[PDB]
């Protein structure tokens, strides 16, 4: 279990950002939808 | 009529560009997600053999 964990703690690292990505684009998002309905 | 059109072109300018990001950290978040597929593809592998 000891190659596993190098690999399990990369692939925390890529979770972290890709939920930092999903963060940015909610964001961009609610903007978006702020300009085109007028709010 | 025309300068009406020109504020409305710039938010649609703004918007798309918005659009563009969006489409632009997709993309990244669609890499991350190979990637963590191939690291994943190997825990397995190993964690299959061991």
């Amino acid at each position: 279990r000891e190659l596993t964990d190098r690999l399990q703690a990369e692939t925390d690292q890529l979770e972290e950002e890709k939920a930092e990505l999903e963060s940015e684009i909610a964001e961009l998002q609610k903007e978006k939808e702020r300009l085109e309905f007028v709010l």
